[PDB]
C-alpha cells in the first residue's frame, strides 16, 4: 500500500481530522491515471508516537471493501506522513443536506439511508462494531451515492441506552445509532436533541420519549426508525432486516 510521494499532487485543503488537515489531490498510477483522491495529513509526525496511531487508522480501513465505505488507496510512511483515501467530491453529508434541503427529493434521502444500511449490514456480517454512526461521519460521493467516512476521522445523543448506562457496544447498539442517523438525514442534517444537555438524554429515553417524526417523512420509514429505538437491544432489527425494509420503502417512493 506504499505510494511514492511524487505520484501525489497535493491540492486544495478540503477539511480537517484529528491528526491534521485533509486535502484533495491527484494520484498518478500507471493504471488510471489522474485519479482524484483525499489526502489525510498529520500534525507533528516528527513525534513518532502520533505516527503509529495515525497509520493504525489506515490498517483499520484496509480490511474493508464495500461500495458504500470510503476506500484506502495507500500510505506515505515517511515524514510528512500521508494517508491516501478515495475522494468523495461532494463532501460532508450534513452540509450537503442543509444546502440542498429544498432541492433533494424524498427518494434521494431514502436512497442514502438504504445505501448506508448496505454498508452497515456488511460490517455486521464481518462482526465489526462501529460505535460512531452519525450523519457527521457520512460523505457524499455523488448526488446518488453516500459512503461511510474514514473510521479514524462521547456522542451521547446518538448512543443506545445500554451504551450510555453500561458501555455495552454491539451491532444492536449500532442499529440504535443508525436510527438516529436516519432521523438526521430525513431532517436535512439537523442534530438530534438540540438544546438538550447530554446528561438529560438517558432520562428522556427511559421516559419513553423519542425523536419525533420528521416533516414529510413516510410513516413506514418513521416506524422503522422507532424499531431501531427499542429499549431492549434484542428487540431491534438486525442491519440486514433494515436493508430489506429500506429497499421496499425506497421502491415505493420511486413509484410516487
Ligand atoms: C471535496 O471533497 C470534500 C470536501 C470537503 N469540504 C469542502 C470544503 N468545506 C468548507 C469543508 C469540507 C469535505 C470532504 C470531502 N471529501 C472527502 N472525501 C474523502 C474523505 Cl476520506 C474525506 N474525509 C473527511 C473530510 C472531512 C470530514 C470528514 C471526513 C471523513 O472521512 N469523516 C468521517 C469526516 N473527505
Amino acid at each position: 500500500y506504499e505510494i511514492q510521494r511524487e505520484r501525489i499532487e497535493l491540492g486544495r485543503c478540503i477539511g480537517e481530522g484529528q491528526f491534521g488537515d485533509v486535502h484533495q489531490g491527484i494520484y498518478m498510477s500507471p493504471e488510471n491515471p489522474a485519479m482524484a483522491v483525499a489526502i489525510k495529513t498529520c500534525k507533528n509526525c516528527t513525534s513518532d508516537s502520533v505516527r503509529e496511531k495515525f497509520l493504525q487508522e489506515a490498517l483499520t480501513m484496509r480490511q474493508f471493501d464495500h461500495p458504500h465505505i470510503v476506500k484506502l488507496i495507500g500510505v506515505i510512511t515517511e515524514n510528512p506522513v500521508w494517508i491516501i483515501m478515495e475522494l468523495c467530491t461532494l463532501g460532508e453529508l450534513r452540509s450537503f443536506l442543509q444546502v440542498r434541503k429544498f432541492s433533494l427529493d424524498l427518494a434521494s434521502l431514502i436512497l442514502y439511508a438504504y445505501q448506508l444500511s448496505t454498508a452497515l449490514a456488511y460490517l455486521e456480517s464481518k462482526r465489526f462494531v462501529h460505535r460512531d454512526i452519525a450523519a457527521r461521519n457520512v460523505l457524499v460521493s455523488a448526488t446518488d451515492c453516500v459512503k461511510l467516512g474514514d473510521f479514524g476521522l462521547l456522542p451521547i445523543k446518538w448512543m443506545a441506552p445500554e451504551s450510555i448506562n453500561f458501555r455495552r457496544f454491539t451491532s444492536a447498539s449500532d442499529v440504535w445509532m443508525f436510527g438516529v442517523c436516519m432521523w438526521e438525514i430525513l431532517m436535512h442534517g439537523v442534530k438530534p436533541f438540540q438544546g438538550v444537555k447530554n446528561n438529560d438524554v438517558i432520562g428522556r429515553i427511559e421516559n419513553g420519549e423519542r425523536l419525533p417524526m420528521p416533516p414529510n417523512c413516510p410513516p413506514t420509514l418513521y416506524s422503522l426508525m422507532t424499531k431501531c429505538w427499542a429499549y431492549d437491544p434484542s428487540r431491534r432489527p438486525r442491519f440486514t432486516e433494515l436493508k430489506a425494509q429500506l429497499s421496499t420503502i425506497l421502491e415505493e417512493e420511486k413509484l410516487q
